[PDB]
RNA sequence: GGGUCCAUC
RNA sequence: AACGAUGGACCCA
C-alpha cells in the first residue's frame, strides 16, 4: 500500500469524489471523516476551475409553462452520457423549477444562485457543467414542444387553443423558423442584401429594372421561407402555418426555440489518428484468414481510453506482429477492429446504420477515480445495443498506492455491471495502467498483454458466415426448358450442395424443393459456398411458384414474419434522406434481402413526430410475411430513395391515391396540342421578341444565324440561343435536305483517310534531311502510348470488361436488344473475331453459337441537326462484345492521364475557367473518329494491340445503298471501342505536343473528341493534326475571346451560357412540357423568372389540357409534369407522410424475355462482378423484363420532397 | 443494370 | 426501322 486506507468508502459514499481525492483529503485532515468533507468542499470549486477549459456542447434543453407564463431553460455539458445521467437530470430540472416560480430571466443571476451546487456534481460528475443561457415567454394561450433533451419551444399564441400551439410548437421545432412574420425581418438587414444582389445580377448586364424584379421577388420568397408565417406547416405542408392560423382566427405573440448545443463549435474528434499521434511519442522508443473481431472503449471523457488504445496498439506491437475511423490491432490468433463511443446516439446510430458492430465493449473506469455516476449510463448503453460482453479495464493504477483500496473499485463496477444483467461477478477486469505501459514498463507493460488476453479469451468467436445454417436470397427465377427451375442470387450463409433439400419462404405460403444443381458462368458446380454468386436448380417447383424477395435457405432454418420491433435510423437531409418530419401514420417501403415491402408502423408512447437524423424505435407491421432473423437489416424507402436504416429487434406475434383524377390527366396527357403553324418557330420568337432581337425571318434562317462573340454576358446569352435554339429541329418544311448530306461527309472521311493511309506509309522524304513537328509527336506519342497501355490487352483486362450491350446487332433489331436476346438469339462475328468467340465457348458448359461469319457491319443513318445526319455503324454481335472488353480497359488505363470517360464535368468546369482565364482552350475535330485512318493507328499503338484492334473490327461496310466500303478510317462510330480509342489517340497527341511546347501534359484533358490543353498549344495542336489527317473545326474550337465550351456547357466570361434546344415538331401535351421546361431552366434563377421569359411561357402553357397548367414537379424529377411549386399542386396526394405527384409516362406493354438468354445473362453479370452511415449497400441490382411502347402515354403517381 | 425521358461526346 | 459511351429523373425491384 502507502498509508493507511482501509474504510475510505464512508468518505465516498457521500461525496462520489473518488478514491485518491478522499484517500489524499484524508492524510491531510490525520483521519477526520468530517473534516476531509469541508477540505473538498473549497477544493472542488478549483477542479471546476480547470474545468471550464473543456469545450461543453452537449446537454439538455428544459421548458416549464404556469398555464400563461413559460420558460425555456439551456444547461450544458460535454456529453450524451452525463446528459441523460440521474444527477445532471436533477439539477436541472431544479434550476428550471427555480426560474419558474422566481420568474428569471437574466441568465448570470440564475447562474450565481446555483454555483456552488454546480461544484458540487462537477466534481462528482467530471465534466464542465454549466448553465448556459435562459429565456422566457409570456401570452394568452402559450404552449410548448421538446424532442428528447435537444430541441425545446416554447409559442405564444391568442385566439388559439390547445392543439394549435402543441402543433405550432412541433413546427417551429422541425422548421426553426426566425422570425413570426415575413415583415418582422429587419427592415434594413434585408436593405444591404438586395443592394448587395441587385449589383450581383445587373453585374450579367440585365437591365435595370430585370435585376430588380428578380432580386424582389427572390428575397420576397428569402423572407417567407425564414417566417413561421410564410413556412409550409409541418403537419400538412401544402399550406402555410400562415394560412393555418388565418383559419383558427388566431395569431402569435412570439416563440422561443433553443437546440443543445447551438453556436457552439466543438472541435471534431478523429479517434483513428488520435491515438497515431498518441503513439507518436512512443513511436520512436495461408494464414491471412484470421477471425476479424470488433471491440469498442467505452468510459469517462478522459479516464484513459483516451490513451489505453494507443497502449494497446503499441505494446500489442512491440510483441507480436504490427471502416470509418477505427484503431485496429493483432493478437497471435484473432484480428481486431477498435472504435470509441464517444456518445450515447452517435453510437446506437453506427450500430442501427450498421456502421460499427459491436463483438464485445471495454469498459475503462479510472480507480484514481472510480465508477463515476455517468458510468450507469455507459453501461447501459451497452444494454441498449446488445453488445455481448463487457471487459473491465482499471486505469491509473500506477496512482492508487493501496490494493486494498483497487478492491475497493473493482467491486463497486462489478455491481453496477450486474445492476444491468451483465455478469458482473464472472467478468474480466484487469488492473493496469496505460499511462505507463505505452512508456515501457514490463510491469505495467505485461497486464495490456493480460488485456488482450481477455479479448482472445472472452469474446467468444465470432461465428464464421459458412458455419451458418444455408441461405440464398432469391433476386430471378427462370424456366429453362430441360433444366427445370433455377433461382439465382448470392448465397448469404453455410453451403448449399446438389442434392439436398431446401425450403423457399418469403412472401407466399412457404414451399419445399430440391437442390438438382448448382453454377456458375464459367463452372458447374457441386455445392455453392458463403459469398458465391450462383443459380441454384429446384425439382418440381415452377416458376411462378417462385418471387424475388423469397429466399431459399436450409429447411427450418428461419421463418416468415409481418410483425416485429426495430431500432431504425432515419436519414438527415445532409444525408440524402427526408427534409421533412413524419408523425404517426408514416407509410413507406422496407427494403428486405432484395425487395420492397409496404408497411405501417407504431411509435413508442410520448413520440408523435419524427424528424430527419433521429433515432426512433418502431413497431413495423408488414403487407405480407417476409423471412426474417433476429438482426436483419433493412433500407427505409421512399419510391427508390433511401431515406432510413434499421435492425430487427423482436419479431412479434402479428394479427390515398385517385382513380378519375389519374383517369383525368391520362386523357389530358393522350390528347394533342393543336396549333396554326410551327409551334417551336412561334415560341422561339415570342422570345427573341420579348428578349428585343429580331425574329427569324423564315424557317431558313433559323438554321443560319451566327451570334455575335461580344456584348455584355446578358446580350451574347439570347443572342446565342437565338443561334441554337431551333438548329436541330427536325421538321423544316423547305429544305432540299436529305441524309444525302451525311453519306457524302461520311464518303469524305473515307477518302481523307485513303490519303492519310497512302502518306503515312511512306515516312521517307527522298533523305535523312527534313524534320517535322508531325513525324516528331507521332514518335514521341508511340512511346507514351506503349508505356500507359502494354504489348498488349491483358487476359485479366478482356475477362474484367468484354460484355454485352444495348441496342441492335446485324442480327437483332433494337426491339430484340436487350443483353438476354444476345445471349438467346446466335449473333455475327467477323473472319478474324472467330478465335475470340472460341475462346469464350471454351470457358464455360453454356451454348455460345454463331449466326453467320462475316466481315460486314451495317451503316445506317441516325439524326443529328437540321443539316445533316449523322452515319454510324451496327456492329456483329460477338465483336461488339469484344470490342467492349477492349474499350473498358482503355477507358481504366486512361485514369493515369487523369482523363476520366466517366465524368464530362471535368471538361466542363476547365471549360469554364477557360472562358475566364484565357489559358484554356476547347478545342473541336471536323468528324473526329471517321478521320482515325488505319495508317495512324498502326504507328501510335503497341503492335499486340495493334492486331486486336484489327482483329475486332468490322474491315467492311455494306451500304443502305446495297453498296460496300472496306474502312480506311480504323473503325466506325458504333464500334464498341471507338471512343475509348479517340479518345486515346487524341490525349497522346495533345500530350506530347506539350511536351515539344515545354508545357505541362497534366494540362490535357480529353473526353471523346472534346479536347482541352492550354491555350499555347493551339496553333502547334492544329499542325500536328493536319498531319495526322485530322481537319480541326475552326468554328467549335476556341482558344481565345470571352467564349468556351465543352461536353455541353457553354460559357461566356464566365458565365453560363448553355442554350435550350427544340428537337422536334410538338405535338403531345409531353413535348410541349418538355418545351416550357427547358425555358424554365434556362431563365429561372433557383425559382425566380426572368420576367422577359416568363411572359412567353405563361402564354404557351394555355395551350396544355387544364389540369395539366397545374401539375407541377420540383427541378431533378423529370419532365412528365411542368416544373414549378409542387405545394401548390392540388393533384399532389399525401399518404402516409409521403407525397406523391403523377406525371406523364410512355404507355408501354410486357413482352416475353428468353428465358435460357435472361439466365445467361445474370450468370454472366455475377461473374463480372466477382472480377472487379454509409449504406447504399442494403441492396442489389434487377431482373429483366422486357417491353414495347405503344405510342401512348400512361400517367403514373411517384414520390418527391424538394430535394 | 435494362427500358422511357432529359442533357452530352 | 436507329450504333457505342457518359451523367441525371422516373420506372423496373
Ligand atoms: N456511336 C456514336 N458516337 C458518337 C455520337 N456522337 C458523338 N460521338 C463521338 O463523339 C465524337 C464526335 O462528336 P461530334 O463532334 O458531335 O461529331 P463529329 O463526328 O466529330 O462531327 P462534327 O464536329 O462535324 O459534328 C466522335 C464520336 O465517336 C453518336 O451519336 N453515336
Ligand atoms: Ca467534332
Ligand atoms: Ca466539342
Amino acid at each position: 500500500a502507502e498509508i493507511t486506507a482501509s474504510l475510505v468508502k464512508e468518505l465516498r459514499e457521500r461525496t462520489g469524489a473518488g478514491m485518491m481525492d478522499c484517500k489524499k483529503a484524508l492524510t491531510e485532515a490525520n483521519g477526520d471523516i468530517e473534516l476531509a468533507i469541508e477540505n473538498m468542499r473549497k477544493s472542488g470549486a478549483i477542479k471546476a476551475a480547470k474545468k471550464a477549459g473543456n469545450v461543453a456542447a452537449d446537454g439538455v434543453i428544459k421548458t416549464k409553462i404556469d398555464g400563461n407564463y413559460g420558460i425555456i431553460l439551456e444547461v450544458n455539458c460535454q456529453t450524451d452520457f452525463v446528459a441523460k445521467d440521474a444527477g445532471f437530470q436533477a439539477f436541472a430540472d431544479k434550476v428550471l423549477d427555480a426560474a419558474v416560480a422566481g420568474k428569471i430571466t437574466d441568465v448570470e443571476v440564475l447562474k450565481a444562485q446555483f454555483e456552488e451546487e454546480r461544484v458540487a456534481l462537477v466534481a462528482k460528475i467530471g465534466e464542465n457543467i454549466n448553465i448556459r443561457r435562459v429565456a422566457a415567454l409570456e401570452g394568452d394561450v402559450l404552449g410548448s414542444y421538446q424532442h428528447g433533451a435537444r430541441i425545446g419551444v416554447l409559442v405564444a399564441a391568442k385566439g388559439a387553443d390547445e392543439e394549435l400551439v402543441k402543433h405550432i410548437a412541433m413546427h417551429v421545432a422541425a422548421s426553426k423558423p426566425e422570425f413570426i412574420k415575413p415583415e418582422d425581418v429587419s427592415a434594413e438587414v434585408v436593405e444591404k442584401e438586395y443592394q448587395v444582389q441587385l449589383d450581383i445580377a445587373m453585374q450579367s448586364g440585365k437591365p435595370k429594372e430585370i435585376a430588380e424584379k428578380m432580386v424582389e421577388g427572390r428575397m420576397k420568397k428569402f423572407t417567407g421561407e425564414v417566417s413561421l408565417t410564410g413556412q409550409p406547416f409541418v403537419m400538412e405542408p401544402s399550406k402555410t402555418v400562415g394560412q393555418l392560423l388565418k383559419e383558427h382566427n388566431a395569431e402569435v405573440t412570439g416563440f422561443i426555440r433553443f437546440e443543445v448545443g447551438e453556436g457552439i463549435e466543438k472541435v471534431e474528434t478523429d479517434f483513428a489518428a488520435e491515438v497515431a499521434a498518441m503513439s507518436k511519442q512512443s513511436h520512436m522508443s495461408f494464414e491471412r484468414t484470421k477471425p476479424h473481431v470488433n471491440v469498442g472503449t467505452i468510459g469517462h471523457v478522459d479516464h484513459g481510453k483516451t490513451t489505453l488504445t494507443a497502449a494497446i496498439t503499441t505494446v500489442l506491437a512491440k510483441t507480436y506482429g504490427g471502416n470509418t475511423s477505427h484503431v485496429e490491432y493483432d493478437t497471435p490468433t484473432r484480428h481486431y477492429a477498435h472504435v470509441d463511443c464517444p456518445g450515447h446516439a452517435d453510437y446506437v446510430k453506427n450500430m442501427i446504420t450498421g456502421a460499427a458492430q459491436m463483438d464485445g465493449a471495454i469498459l475503462v473506469v479510472a480507480a484514481t477515480d472510480g465508477p463515476m455516476p455517468q458510468t450507469r449510463e455507459h453501461i447501459l448503453l451497452g444494454r441498449q445495443v446488445g453488445v455481448p460482453y463487457i471487459i473491465v479495464f482499471l486505469n491509473k493504477c500506477d496512482m492508487v498506492d493501496d490494493e486494498e483500496l483497487l478492491e475497493l473499485v473493482e467491486m463497486e463496477v462489478r455491481e453496477l455491471l450486474s445492476q444491468y444483467d451483465f455478469p458482473g461477478d464472472d467478468t474480466p477486469i484487469v488492473r493496469g495502467s496505460a499511462l505507463k505501459a505505452l512508456e515501457g514498463d514490463a510491469e505495467w507493460e505485461a497486464k495490456i498483454l493480460e488485456l488482450a488476453g481477455f479479448l482472445d479469451s472472452y469474446i467468444p468467436e465470432p461465428e464464421r458466415a459458412i458455419d451458418k445454417p444455408f441461405l440464398l436470397p432469391i433476386e430471378d427465377v427462370f424456366s429453362i426448358s430441360g433444366r427445370g427451375t433455377v433461382v439465382t442470387g448470392r448465397v448469404e450463409r453455410g453451403i448449399i450442395k446438389v442434392g439436398e433439400e431446401v425450403e423457399i419462404v418469403g412472401i407466399k405460403e412457404t414451399q419445399k424443393s430440391t437442390c438438382t444443381g448448382v453454377e456458375m458462368f464459367r463452372k458447374l458446380l457441386d455445392e455453392g459456398r458463403a459469398g458465391e454468386n450462383v443459380g441454384v436448380l429446384l425439382r418440381g417447383i415452377k416458376r411462378e411458384e417462385i418471387e424475388r424477395g423469397q429466399v431459399l435457405a436450409k429447411p427450418g432454418t428461419i421463418k416468415p414474419h409481418t410483425k416485429f420491433e426495430s431500432e431504425v435510423y432515419i436519414l438527415s437531409k445532409d444525408e440524402g434522406g427526408r427534409h421533412t418530419p413524419f408523425f404517426k401514420g408514416y407509410r413507406p417501403q422496407f427494403y428486405f434481402r432484395t425487395t420492397d415491402v409496404t408497411g405501417t408502423i407504431e411509435l413508442p408512447e410520448g413520440v408523435e413526430m419524427v424528424m430527419p437524423g433521429d433515432n426512433i424505435k418502431m413497431v413495423v407491421t408488414l403487407i405480407h410475411p417476409i423471412a426474417m432473423d433476429d438482426g436483419l437489416r433493412f433500407a427505409i424507402r421512399e419510391g427508390g430513395r433511401t431515406v432510413g436504416a434499421g435492425v430487427v429487434a423482436k419479431v412479434l406475434s402479428g394479427a390515398s391515391s385517385r382513380n378519375s383524377l389519374s383517369a383525368q390527366l391520362r386523357r389530358a396527357a393522350n390528347t394533342r396540342i393543336e396549333v396554326e403553324g410551327n409551334l417551336a418557330l412561334s415560341i422561339a420568337n415570342d422570345l427573341l421578341l420579348a428578349y428585343g432581337q429580331s425574329p427569324f425571318n423564315s424557317e431558313a434562317e433559323c438554321i443560319s444565324f451566327s451570334p455575335r462573340f461580344d456584348g455584355t454576358p446578358d446580350d451574347f446569352r439570347i443572342n446565342y440561343l437565338k443561334a441554337e435554339i431551333m438548329s436541330k429541329y427536325d421538321d423544316f418544311s423547305l429544305g432540299i435536305d436529305t441524309e444525302a448530306v451525311a453519306w457524302e461527309k461520311f464518303l469524305a472521311a473515307e477518302a481523307e483517310c485513303a490519303l492519310t493511309n497512302a502518306r503515312l506509309y511512306r515516312p521517307d522524304y527522298s533523305e535523312d534531311f527534313n524534320f517535322s513537328l508531325g513525324e516528331s509527336c507521332i514518335h514521341m506519342a508511340r512511346r507514351k502510348i506503349a508505356k500507359l497501355i502494354g504489348d498488349v490487352p491483358s487476359v485479366e483486362g478482356m475477362l474484367r470488361h468484354c460484355r454485352f450491350s444495348g441496342g441492335a446487332t446485324t442480327t437483332n433489331n433494337r426491339s430484340y436488344g436487350h443483353p438476354s436476346f444476345k445471349f438467346a438469339l446466335p449473333q455475327a462475328c467477323t473472319p478474324r473475331a472467330l478465335k475470340y468467340v472460341l475462346a469464350l465457348r471454351a470457358s464455360t458448359h453454356f451454348d455460345i453459337r454463331i449466326s453467320d461469319i462475316s466481315p460486314f457491319n451495317k451503316a445506317v443513318t441516325v439524326p443529328k441537326n437540321s443539316k445533316t445526319d449523322r452515319c454510324i455503324a451496327i456492329e456483329p454481335g460477338w465483336n461488339m462484345f469484344f470490342q467492349l472488353g477492349i474499350g473498358g480497359i482503355l477507358r481504366d488505363r486512361l485514369r493515369c492521364w487523369g482523363i476520366d470517360l466517366n465524368d464530362q464535368t471535368i471538361n466542363q468546369r476547365r471549360a469554364h475557367e477557360g472562358s475566364v482565364t484565357n489559358n484554356l482552350a476547347t478545342v473541336d475535330l471536323s468528324a473526329a473518329s471517321d478521320s482515325i485512318s488505319l495508317a495512324l493507328c498502326e504507328l501510335l499503338l503497341p503492335p499486340g494491340w495493334f492486331e486486336v484492334l484489327m482483329d475486332l473490327r468490322s474491315p467492311k461496310g455494306r451500304l443502305p445503298d446495297g453498296s460496300v466500303v472496306t474502312y480506311e478510317k480504323i473503325s466506325s462510330m458504333g464500334n464498341g471501342y471507338t471512343f475509348e480509342l479517340e479518345s486515346l489517340i487524341f490525349a497522346s497527341l495533345a500530350r506530347s505536343v506539350c511536351e515539344i511546347l515545354d508545357l505541362d501534359s497534366s494540362e490535357v484533358t480529353v473526353y471523346g473528341d472534346d479536347i482541352i490543353l492550354p491555350s499555347c498549344a493551339v496553333p502547334a495542336l492544329r499542325e500536328v493534326f493536319k498531319y495526322v489527317g485530322f481537319t480541326t473545326n475552326t468554328k467549335k474550337t476556341f482558344s481565345e475571346g470571352p467564349f468556351r465550351e465543352s461536353c455541353g456547357k457553354h460559357y461566356y466570361s464566365g458565365v453560363d451560357v448553355t442554350p435550350f434546344y427544340i428537337r422536334h415538331r410538338i405535338v403531345s401535351p409531353a413535348d410541349l412540357i418538355l418545351v416550357l421546361n427547358n425555358l424554365y431552366r434556362w431563365a429561372t434563377i433557383d425559382g425566380v423568372w426572368d420576367p422577359r421569359a416568363h411572359s412567353v411561357y405563361l402564354k404557351y402553357r394555355k395551350l396544355l389540357p387544364k389540369q395539366l397548367q397545374r401539375n407541377t414537379i420540383p427541378d431533378g424529377y423529370g419532365d412528365g409534369a411542368l416544373v414549378g411549386s409542387v405545394l401548390i399542386n392540388p393533384f399532389a396526394k399525401n399518404r402516409g407522410w409521403i407525397r406523391y405527384v403523377p406525371v406523364i409516362t410512355d404507355h408501354t406493354r410486357d413482352r416475353e424475355r428468353a428465358e435460357l438468354g435472361s439466365y445467361l445473362y445474370d450468370l454472366f453479370s455475377r461473374c463480372l462482378s466477382e472480377s472487379n452511415a454509409i449504406d447504399q449497400l442494403i441492396c442489389r441490382s434487377n431482373p429483366t423484363k422486357i417491353s414495347r411502347s405503344t405510342g401512348k402515354f400512361d400517367i403514373q403517381y411517384i414520390a418527391c420532397s424538394s430535394r
